[PDB]
C-alpha cells in the first residue's frame, strides 16, 4: 500500500513534515502549511520540495475532500547552471477554505528525494 | 494517517480504484492507469474522477518517486449549464519512465465525491 | 496562438481578471493573487474558478519562469448532489517567493466555464 | 500580455514545441501530444520539460476547456546526487477526450529554463 512510501514526525525538530496551521473567521478557515518551519528545508535544483496538499474529512463522514494543492515550481534552474536563476519558490502554502464544518485537516507534502510526507490536525 | 482515509478495494456497482498495466521496452516502461476499464466510472458536472497520479519505489531503495500526474480536467461544464458542453475528459493515464530498474508502482487516483483511490502492482 | 483564449481587462468592473498584489521583505517576495475582489466570483460546483499560476520574467531575461500553481479543487460537490457539502475552496492564491532580482509579474486563471484570465504587475 | 513570453516557434539545436497528434474513433478522440518527437529534448535533473497542457476551443464558441494537464515528474534527482535515480519521466501526453464536436485543440508546454511554448491544429 501506498502509506509505506509516506514518511511523519516531529516537526519540531524536522524539515521534512509539514506543519498545518489554522484561523477560522466566521464561514472562512485560512490554512497555512509549511515544511521547514524549525528547519528550513533546502530548495536547490538538485534537491526541492515540490508541493503540499491540503484534504479535509469532516466529522462523522466517509470520503475525504482535496482541498487545495500548491506547487512551488522555481528552484533555481536556468540557462546558466542549477541554482543560478536567483528564483526560488518557498514550501509555504496557504489555503481559504469555506466551511462551517469541523473535522480533520491532512497535508500531503512530496520532496523531489525524499519521498511523501504527511501531517494532520483537529480542525475545530 | 491520511491513509485512512484512502480505499483500496471497489465496492460492487461502482468502479474507483486505478486499474495498473505496463509493458516494458528496452528501457523504458510505458505504463497505463485507469479508473473504470469495463463499467465506466461516472464523468458528469457532479460526479467524476480528478485525477490518476503515478509512484515508483524502486526494489531496495528507501524514498519513492513521483512519476506523473494526469488531470481530467473537462467534465461537461459550460454557460448553459452542467453537463452541456460534449466535452468530457475520460480517466485514462498513460506515462512514459524511462528507467532499467525494478520495483513497485502505486497509483493514487481521486473521485470528487468519493474520495481518494489506490492500487500497485510490481514493476519486474 | 492560444492567446486568442486568454481574456483580460479592469478587475475593478470585472469578476474574473486575476489581481496580483505582492510585499518585498527583504529577499522574500510575498504575492497575492485573487479572482473576485470587486465582484466575489461564484464558487459552485457548476462554475468555480480552477486555479491560479503566477510567473515570473527577470528584466531583460528572455524566459519566463513559473512560479507556482495553487489548485482550488473544493466545490460543494458530494454525494448528496452539487453545492451540498458545505466544502468550498475560495480562489485566493499566495506565494513565497525568493529573488532579489526585478521584472514582470503574470497571473493566469482559468475559470470552468469562461476559460483563461491573466493580469501582469511590474515587480520593483 | 503573458503571450509575449510564449514561444510557438523552435530554433535549431533544440526541440520545444509540443507536436499535437490525434485520431478519432467513435465519440473518442484520442490526443498525443509530446516535446522531442524525433530530437529529443534533454530530460536532466537541470534541465527538463515540467508538462504539456491541452485546451480545446470548440468551433464557434467563445470560452476555451482545459481538456487536461500531464505533469512529468522524475528528472534522476535523488539522494545520491542529480541523474543519479535512473528514472525518468518523458514528455509525452496522451488525453482521451469525448466529444462530438470539432475545433481547435491548443498545447501548452513548459521547460524549467526555457519558459512557455504552445501550438495547436485543427480538430477536425
Ligand atoms: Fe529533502
Ligand atoms: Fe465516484
Ligand atoms: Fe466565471
Ligand atoms: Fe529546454
Amino acid at each position: 500500500m501506498i502509506s509505506e512510501t509516506i514518511r511523519s514526525g516531529d516537526w519540531k525538530g524536522e524539515k521534512h513534515v509539514p506543519v498545518i496551521e489554522y484561523e477560522r473567521e466566521g464561514e472562512l478557515v485560512k490554512v497555512k502549511v509549511q515544511v521547514g518551519k524549525e528547519i528550513p528545508h533546502p530548495n536547490t535544483t538538485e534537491h526541492h520540495i515540490r508541493y503540499i496538499e491540503l484534504y479535509f474529512l469532516p466529522e462523522g463522514e466517509n470520503f475525504v475532500y482535496q482541498v487545495g494543492r500548491v506547487e512551488f515550481t522555481a528552484h533555481g534552474e536556468s540557462v546558466n547552471g542549477p541554482n543560478t536563476s536567483d528564483v526560488y519558490t518557498e514550501p509555504i502554502a496557504y489555503f481559504v477554505l469555506k466551511t462551517k464544518k469541523k473535522g480533520k485537516l491532512y497535508a500531503l507534502s512530496y520532496c523531489n528525494i525524499h519521498g511523501l510526507w504527511e501531517n494532520e490536525v483537529t480542525l475545530e
